[PDB]
């Protein structure tokens, strides 16, 4: 997948591209005119014996101290091997890659008076699929990308270590792999590279996909168990939904009479579809769906413009021949929105888990008092029933936001920080607990579905019967279980369900 | 403050007023024919014998049976009845009143089958101010503003009690003052006044209202502090901001620059106003701010969509006919606005606590060791400065999500709630610990300027100061301090500093 | 209740009738000795020019400042008059004067070097009911109660307002009505009387004896619903909890067989006593009720020793004539106690609550499928049972613990705090939810059992049932419930239930 | 290790050994009279043609149906094969083999009725270092160890998956490794395996032991912290701990003394060692740390009882004949403790990190304005000690207590469970927070002590320094940090201060 970089212009579908797959990238001619500016303006600032914060001056009680000329360059070098002081497992090529295009991105805006041939560097390493070391703890999202984006600039200068087809190797030999020599940097290029909140956006990003891939397969899974208790369709009624005005659930409700359409074999073959109220877990699916689909839509913006974002310090302004020294490295905002994204996630876990429960039940469902075929010869998966309420309990604690907390760093004069990385990083677990929620409840269905011996669902629900069962057969009785759960999950993980959904509903699909 | 409504259209602003004071509203004539015509449905529906659930079946397992027509008064009575079984203190006339024009607002969309009759007689409670007894607490945000709800239409059926000139009549005595008399209920009028979002929504609007007045005071007290410890105003040029692309930021240090403006006296006499770099807690407050601006913003569209919608059940669609039953009295949306608006609250607080620490310390400012003059003379308010801390690390464990929990009521029918109650009002005290932060921060800051003999900042920001001193006095030393703050928190609580926000910054402004 | 105090030797039962009641107190003459020494080596202090820290030096920057001997009276109330920062509403008479007795048991050990004669001062306020204004914020549990404890100090110094037969006189007509002139305070009394956990310890005990309430309640409460539902005994069987080992179970089992007997008429009435098995919310009452007692045990503990703490500094010994800075002023241990009892408190609740909905279940009960008469004629109070999962639901959040959080205070010299006194307070709102929920319990299990016409229940237990019947009738249909709910409260409150659990059970009881 | 168990006897030391180390046991010969005993118990009642529950029911529905004697077999058989729907990594073989042990203990009560044959092959795969397959997620820690404990006897059958010399092989190549073949089970037999609160117990006890290890290190690491920066020792006098009356801060003050003596090179090279005051997080140390002892020592109490408990049902009675169902399989408690300990481990944490701040800063140590020489040059560890801080912050939301938060499973028969599963498994991350920070403060003292040229403390601590820096070099200046961390956590993790400690402190030391 070639990418033509127009900085700045990066959508949410390319970032999912990005996260998702190796990506080739090369920057679009309109950029190197900003980019090159901004390094003339610092560089005259040097020419003419000007001392700027950021650009020459020394840090804390030296940031008012000019360093000599030809002292510049041990700076940098001095800045990078300082500031890796990371700790935790290192994080997989994946999200390497997209920091490092969303560092890249954000650089070529020509408002970090950084050299392009450095920025080139950053794309080559993208290019040629070499992955520097970064693990994934030690950054409070503020005071830059500081130890993720020290880690990084690390490789650049021909230290650390980078990972090349799955395999370590030295910060040299990997640089030479991306057709490179070890790097020197320049004024402001220190700051440039380490200070940014990329670390922390995509975090945050990775844990938005993830809700947006639970989200499709959460609207095929409560479109099967609806059929599977032979449920209503009449909740999802358009004219209840725009009645209430809330677009999320608009959205959801339409989503839902695309799957299950006007009727089934299945549906049909119940005399009405109306007798017996169904229970909320059902009948409040658009709601509680769209309540969730609307919290994944406002994290996706903040997060969409936080990829293209000039995120590090000072900043400058070329045209104008300022050097401006802000706090754009502060992550607040995306560490909101990756706590918003934690009810989402629960929430949609918490909805499939009472249908799980309903549908073992003894009615809630229509079907077997478990599934399987009596509660004393066997018992089939009231049980599995119980693990997905183990996991959908523990996303109520990790649900505790991050964003409200903050330490008091280096000297309260970093009184104030967000803890960005914490409260995204978080969400991958929460989608590991709400995927093999759904899993069960993709297996439960479809099981229950295979009762009604020889009855059909929707179009779009037999594809999702199929994708199931496809892999995983119908579990009719006695025999290890997990083995059924893990395959769903891994199913689920490999986005099994995700074309089902209508296009355009989800911000990165 | 007469309005005239026309259903649906209400905005926050108007919201805003409702909430703040007295209303006389009546309805709008293009009204009249969508309840007048729910209504005749509803009436059709009996007449042709037929049976529709929510209009003249039963409950529960009987959901299935006709009720004798002569029997469906006594059943509105009954559900009425039955349903105040609520717990607490009871809502101050404000939100009461809310929720009354909340109601009526969702009930005149002509989906609820219930007679204008009925809609004007809580109009008529609306315009004689007089307020049915309300509990806080019973309702889970599922399965209509129920408790809530059913305590309000006691007093329409002559029951319970109501608060007239801060008095509690009886639901008789204040009928009459309403020029009514007590009502007798048809089919579905039951099931339309007891079902609804109204009450969570009325307390997610408190809230939301409570967290824009604290953004607008934050903005005026975040400004002086700069001031008092003479500190940039670089970090809210407005290029910075633009590049990030974040709006809520970038408005926030618009309101920022209008309120400081390019300079000051106070700033004026300080050589320059670059120098040594502010701490984050000065220098980053756009971002912060600005992300709480996001935060409010959106629960704001969400609750603002929410004030206007249909949110009983069953719904009645006359121009076709149909009489259908969904979930829209599931307020999953609104608890998540809630549990979003928590954050921004907590976060408003937390910048504001470590700025009042910046201006104690013996730097953080450049004023006194502590404001006062001697920690070892006295002391100052390195104390208040504690108060601060005591109130902002509360909103930390409140900041804790109402919107993922969840409990299966009544049978497992209703199997999934919302909790949207319990998500909004915890933000009222919420409000009241960052409130107590902020005035403590305004006393501060005014405190500081004080110690910098004669000298003036910025034109709003003098009238900051003016508001304090017109009721609060330099506390230049050893004295009694508690009542400064207590009177300090109560200027904030009438707003005393929200007229110098710019216009159109805030949804509700 | 006249009490001769023996300072450090405070019982939790004596703590509970102070907290409970007035008290009239004297010091006991082993008192004397310790006390009047360790004034005596302050004295020697001072007189032999010698300088001490807490003593006689300035605070902060200058606590290597020897303070001029006459300006020692005027360090005192300069400290009085600083720290009385405090913020929120004023302490009812009972915490106040509980803090009162914890503040004067503490001196009293004669390690703070204070005059009796002040000492005396503060008891005979405590004996003539005059309790000084205390407002519930601004302590972090770590510098001593420093407001609170400095607004109970002002009084004493003929400043501030106390209390007395409810109105709010000056501590000048107040000291008067105790006997006393307003008085001046000497070297180190200053730090004696606003340093020291007495205001959390306070707010800890008061959540401990509302634990303590709740747990002896929901003893009669579960007592009555497994009769209701015709549950079986057998899960009280002294085996199974000796067997398992775990004492607070062990005890809880027991005060179960205690109140229900060998069985009942209702009991004998059904057949067998064994049959299908309980529902783990009957059947692991002992278990989870036992997890709960331990917990409350553990915190009464710590609680029970710091009640007779020396928590001042710094610290005086006469012996050996030394003076030492320490910490205890950290209220760390109490503040752990507090979260501590959260779970405890949060868990009674929510065992209750699912033995509500059992009840009112077609079946988890027995009973009537809501306990009024059918779904559709009315439908009784399957939503009482909604507004326990309200108030269970709630202590969810609230039991998110605060010891864990901190705030650098005053130039991070106090860099770490406890926040005891918000952990402590947060049990009081907690304990109003589990005492709602249970009486909503007490309320549907008598309904229940009432439905067994003419049936009797064990001893203990009828005596339960009569409580209530005394001052709420049958609710057996269609009548505004809420008042049923909130008379069930205010017995539970005036302790209706407590005397029927077995003695030495309970910590204070 | 051999060991010759006699059940129920298990101390925490034995539990530590076992968790760490291979262990070889075998029964106490007073052991087989109650296991046998129980077995024929059992055995008369299905000769005696009585049915009972638990023994030779059905389960659910048919819990009242008796189950053909020769059915028997096929029904254990069912019963694990069900069961094992669990999910998530695999269990270390440390956490394995601790269930193993436990189970055995359990079991060989003779309260659970199987044969000790089958006891006798669980002891054989422990002793054979043979480790069945547990997935680490599934069970709420109610209605038995459920998955993880069906998953556990799934290789008994001769199914599923066993570990061996760290290889996978099959339940029937691992079975003969332990010299065994394929069992088949017999009445009660399937009850007895998969019920219990072992898996939560093992969970529960790691984070003890972690809360332990990390304990002792913490006070070898504040040690040097108080010497790096020239603290006091004054705060460790054990008069103002035996003032206050806390036993763990009392133990933990003494356990500082110890290891800091009276003196050192170090401390009695600064003139005096009162002057100016410490701040909190040195002076507090035995307060705050105090506490944490004491909330580990209460969970240690309940986890050593929980251990040897006869946790599965229904539980056989040989003595009087009785086969009772309760409920001891509710892990209440185990899940309270987890809780418990969370705020010990998260406050340890807290602490550490507020030191290291404290280091860094240009005093708060009176070292280097960070540590390495010049924040203008380079910058040391102002850095690592942002590391830290994002640790410490992560904790404060991991301190979430799961033990409030329940699920209403399999038809509300099981509608209150204990969630002790995930309590426990998340203060393994929670101390690997804390283990950094530690590590991190365990560098910086050492770093600093260095700085002070050729000075010595006391001679614990001089092994704590050289245990360091006999791995990890000083590191005075711009390099590459991340590896030290990395390097120090290893260290900690190894027990390398561990033994530092004086002896009989720590419940399992």
């Amino acid at each position: 997948t070639e990418l033509t970089l127009k900085p700045g212009t990066l959508t949410l579908a390319q970032l999912r591209a990005i996260h998702a797959a190796p990506v080739r990238l090369q920057l679009d001619a309109s950029a190197a005119p900003a980019i090159d500016a901004s390094v003339a303006c610092v560089e005259q600032i040097i020419a003419e014996d000007r001392t700027a914060y950021g650009i020459n001056t020394g840090f804390g009680l030296l940031a008012s101290t000019r360093i000599a000329s030809h002292d510049l360059e041990n700076l940098q070098r001095s800045l990078v091997l300082s500031h890796a002081a990371g700790i935790g497992a290192p994080l997989d090529d994946d999200l390497v890659r997209l920091i490092m295009v969303l560092k890249i991105n954000s650089l070529s805006r020509g408002f970090s008076g950084i050299r392009r041939k450095v920025i080139d560097a950053l794309i080559a390493l993208v290019n040629a699929e070499v992955y520097p070391h970064i693990p994934l703890k030690g950054s409070v999202g503020a005071s830059g990308a500081l130890a993720p984006l020290a880690h990084m600039s690390l490789v650049l200068l021909g230290e650390g270590k980078a990972r090349y087809k799955g395999q370590w190797l030295s910060a040299t030999e990997a640089l030479a792999v991306a057709g490179l020599e070890p790097l020197t940097l320049a004024a402001k290029e220190g700051l440039a590279l380490l200070n940014g909140t990329q670390a922390s956006t995509a975090y945050a990003l990775r844990g938005l996909f993830y809700a947006e891939d639970l989200y499709a397969a959460a609207i095929a899974c409560g479109g099967l168990s609806v059929e599977a208790v032979l449920g209503s369709r009449s909740p999802f009624d358009a004219r209840i939904h725009e009645a209430r005005g809330q677009r999320g659930q608009i959205d959801t409700a339409a989503c839902f009479r695309d799957l299950l359409g006007d009727s089934s074999e299945v549906s049909l073959s119940h005399k009405n579809a109306d007798k017996v109220q169904d229970p909320y877990s059902l009948r409040c699916q658009p709601q509680v769906m769209g309540a969730c689909l609307t919290q994944l839509r406002q994290a996706a913006e903040v997060l969409g413009i936080e990829a293209n974002a000039v995120s590090d310090n000072p900043l400058v302004f070329a045209a104008e021949g300022d050097v401006i020294s802000g706090g754009n490295f502060h992550a607040e905002p995306v560490a909101m929105a990756a706590d918003n994204l934690a009810l989402a996630i629960a929430e949609i876990g918490s909805l499939s888990e009472r249908r799980i429960s309903l549908m073992m039940d003894k009615h809630m469902s229509q079907l077997p008092p478990f599934l399987v075929e009596n509660g004393g010869v066997n018992s089939g998966f009231m049980i599995a029933q119980v693990t997905a309420a183990a996991l959908a309990s523990e996303n109520k604690a990790l649900s505790h936001p991050h964003s409200v907390d903050s330490l008091p760093t280096s000297a309260n004069q970093e009184d104030h920080v967000s803890m960005a990385p914490a409260a995204g990083k978080r969400l991958w677990e929460m989608a590991e607990n709400t995927r093999g929620v759904l899993a069960i409840e993709w297996l439960g269905a479809c099981q229950g579905l295979d009762l009604r011996k020889g009855l059909k669902t929707s179009a779009k629900l037999e594809k999702a019967r199929q994708a199931l069962r496809s892999e995983v057969a119908h579990y009719d009785r006695d025999r290890f279980f997990a083995p059924d759960i893990e395959k769903a999950v891994e199913l689920l993980a490999k986005g099994s369900l995700t074309g089902l959904l209508p296009a355009g509903v989800l911000p990165s699909l």
